[PDB]
DNA sequence: CCGACGACAGATAATTTGTCACTGTACAGTAGAATATAGATGCGCATCTATATAGATGCAAATTGAGTGGCCTTATTAAATGACTTCTCAACCAGTCA
C-alpha cells in the first residue's frame, strides 16, 4: 500500500517559515545552530523553543 | 557546560452557532392523457353427426276351400202303389103267347 500529501501553494506566513527553515537547512555545528535558531527566533519574533517545534 | 525533550501554564485563531441585512424567484388556467398492441371471454350462426324411425317388400308356415281318385251280388215268383199300351162300346126281323 501507498501514502503521500503535498503541500499546495503556500500562504505568506508559511513562505517566512520557508526562509527560516532554509537559514536551519545548512549547518553542521552546535555553535551554528545556537546562533542560527536565536537569530530565527528574532525574524519569527517567537521564543527560541517555538523554533524549534517548528524546525521539529 | 551545551543541546534536546516533556509538564504545566498561558494566549490564540478555526469552528460552530447565532443574529442581521440584502436578494433571486415563484404566484401567475394546465400533464393526466392519447394511441397502439396482445390476450382472454362471450354470443351468434353454420355444419355436421347419430338416433329414430314407419312404410314397403320378401318369404315362410297355416290353414282353407276346391277338387280328383279308389272301392262296390244277383236271378226267378208273388202281393202292394204309381204309370203306359191295346181292344170293345149294331139295331129290327123272325118265332111264341095271354
Amino acid at each position: 500500500l501507498e501514502k503521500n500529501v503535498i503541500a499546495t501553494q503556500l500562504s505568506e506566513e508559511a513562505q517566512v517559515k520557508l526562509e527560516v527553515i532554509q537559514s536551519l537547512l545548512e549547518p553542521c555545528d552546535r555553535t551554528t545552530y545556537g546562533q542560527k535558531l536565536r537569530e530565527a527566533a528574532e525574524k519569527l519574533n517567537v521564543s527560541l523553543r517555538t523554533v524549534q517545534r517548528l524546525v521539529k
